[PDB]
């Protein structure tokens, strides 16, 4: 049921998505070990992901959460990186997309920083890097990230120096608590709480 519609670079939707990708790059504490060394991306393509069934699954859950939270879904647009992005766009998120060893328990993780999600495109800690060159900092191979609509509802705030949500909450927020420049990370424990809205194909760029 999934179709991918290419956005034109002249389209304001393309432009606002590219800006969120570019403007949320930061330096990482591993100096680029996991995701590579770069300050920006070369964006090759942005596709809209269209799946009626998966959309209806998202909006149904969004309505449940909202009615549990004074009519407030607390919906965000967040990045997700994974070796399985091509399964996600066809089948949606579910328990097999969870990060079992994540710092906030076995759930599905999303980032405000695009460069954080970039660290997981080739697997946990960047795995062994690109499949062609075995290079975590490959500047040639094409990478893909998702930019997703995510329902957080009432989020449990964890100050930070599938399982269940903490009782009375619909998600967990990982608040950066040492690195003053890092943006938040978020965890959901139900795959129906995210819809993978854009597929972004890119390369990381070598600093000049
Ligand atoms: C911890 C964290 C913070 C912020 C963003 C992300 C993210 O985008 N992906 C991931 C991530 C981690 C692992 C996996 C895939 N594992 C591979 C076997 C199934 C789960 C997929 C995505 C983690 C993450
Ligand atoms: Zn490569």
């Amino acid at each position: 049921g999934t179709i991918l519609i290419d956005l034109s670079p002249d389209d304001k939707e393309f432009q606002s998505v590219e800006e969120e990708m570019q403007s949320t790059v930061r330096e990482h504490r591993d100096g680029g070990h996991a995701g590579g060394i770069f300050n920006r991306y070369n964006i090759l393509k942005i596709q809209k992901v269209c799946n009626k069934k998966l959309w209806e699954r998202y909006t149904h859950r969004r309505k449940e959460v909202s009615e549990e939270n004074h009519n407030h879904a607390n919906e965000r647009m967040l990045f997700h990186g994974s070796p399985f992005v091509n399964a996600i766009i066809h089948k949606g998120f579910d328990e097999r997309h969870a990060y079992i060893g994540g710092m906030f328990g076995a759930g599905i993780y999303f980032a405000e920083n695009s460069s954080k999600s970039n660290q997981y495109v080739y697997g946990i800690g960047g795995g062994t890097g690109c499949p062609v060159h075995k290079d975590r900092s490959c500047y040639i191979c094409h990478r893909q990230l998702l930019f997703c609509r995510v329902t957080l509802g009432k989020s449990f705030l964890q100050f930070s120096a599938m399982a269940h949500s903490p009782p009375g909450h619909h998600s967990v927020t990982g608040r950066p608590s040492v690195n003053g420049l890092a943006l938040a990370e978020y965890v959901i424990y139900r795959g129906e709480q995210a819809y993978p809205e854009y597929l972004i194909t890119y390369q990381i760029m070598r600093p000049e």
